[PDB]
């Protein structure tokens, strides 16, 4: 990990950057802010290149479409609190998703979102909006406090709240043990494993492969190409605290254990692997303001 560019947000007293993600062109970092601001920065210069208002409350998430047309966004405190926006022209907002907490684009084609809204996963239309299921079964819930809804790299099933769903019937397969308070899980982009919290659960089998502690309370992000999967954990203002974990893909065996020593709000990675980008507050929650920057790490 090569520290190769930092910057902040332009001309303010006080950076409140909250998350980011590279667009398609690969000089160029979407960070989200605590205005509610979406901005464009060249991230070796730390130049703001353009500048959007898409909340009244701060940005928590925010997804790029791989042809570079969309944009997902979700809020904190806001209705609609997640939206759809148009980036081919002008950009213009396409469809809202009204109490919808977190939001992303099914992976294989994408021609869907699923958002979050509690313990309730809901999919939709991207021509139309429309919402095409309602994926919630009470009896069968785990109240994970971060649920966060998501398609395998295929886009026909569905992690909610611990319980796998078949998109095509739309019926609940199986509902994975609970063993944290918090996290609900991610697929595998080899489309065959599932990891929920410490656990890694075999989709075919059901069988448990592997133990990560040092994944405990941890979103996990993979890289583009799948090699190599990373950990923020949650703390006891950022939902995360000052270090990140990286593991080998493949054997989930830890790679690197790096504290940045300020509590980071965000990570993610270009399209070629090349650049990590994290987002790292030089405050304390206690601050008057936020006070965030960019750091931008050649991946060593
Ligand atoms: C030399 C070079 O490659 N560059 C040089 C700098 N670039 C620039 C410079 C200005 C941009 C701009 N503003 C011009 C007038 N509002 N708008 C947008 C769009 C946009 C994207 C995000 C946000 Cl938050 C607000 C607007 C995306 C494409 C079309 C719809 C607006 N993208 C730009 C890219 C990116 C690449
Ligand atoms: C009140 C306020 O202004 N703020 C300032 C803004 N805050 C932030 C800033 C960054 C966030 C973030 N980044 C990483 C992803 N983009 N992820 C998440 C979500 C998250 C958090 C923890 C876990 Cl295990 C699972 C999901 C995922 C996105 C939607 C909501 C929960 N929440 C954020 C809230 C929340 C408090």
């Amino acid at each position: 990990f090569r520290p190769i560019s930092v910057f902040r947000e332009a001309n303010e007293d006080e950076s409140g950057f909250t998350c980011c993600a590279f667009s398609a062109r690969e000089r160029f970092l979407m960070l989200g802010t605590c205005t509610g601001q979406l901005k464009l920065y060249n991230v070796f210069s730390g130049q703001e290149e353009a500048s959007y208002n898409c909340h009244n409350s701060a940005i928590t998430h925010l997804e790029p479409s791989r042809d570079g047309s969309l944009l997902l966004t979700s809020a904190t405190w806001s209705q609609p609190l997640s939206a759809l926006w148009g980036m081919k022209s002008v950009f213009d907002m396409k469809h809202s998703f009204t109490e919808d907490h977190y939001v992303e684009f099914s992976k294989h084609s994408q021609d869907r979102v699923i958002g979050t809204k509690g313990d309730i996963a809901h999919i939709y239309d991207i021509q139309t909006g429309n919402k095409l299921l309602t994926l919630f079964n009470p009896d069968l819930a785990n109240n994970y406090k971060r649920n966060c809804a998501t398609f395998n790299p295929t886009d026909d099933l569905v992690l909610n709240d611990g319980v796998l769903w078949d998109v095509r019937s739309a019926l609940a397969i199986h509902k994975f043990d609970k063993f944290n308070m918090n996290i609900s899980g991610v697929f595998h982009p080899n489309g065959l494993e599932v990891i929920i919290n410490t656990e890694i659960w075999d989709l075919r089998t059901f069988h448990l492969l592997h133990t990560v502690p040092a994944l405990d309370q941890c979103r996990v992000v993979f890289n583009h190409t799948g090699t190599v999967m990373y950990g923020a954990m949650l703390q006891a203002k950022s939902p995360f605290g000052s270090s990140f974990r990286t593991f080998n893909a493949t054997d989930y065996k830890p790679i690197a254990t790096i504290d940045v020593k300020r509590n980071i709000f965000d990570l993610c990675t270009d399209t070629k692997d090349c650049y990590l980008a994290v987002i790292e507050n030089q405050g304390s929650m206690d601050a008057l303001n936020m006070d965030t920057v960019c750091r931008l790490y050649e991946v060593g």
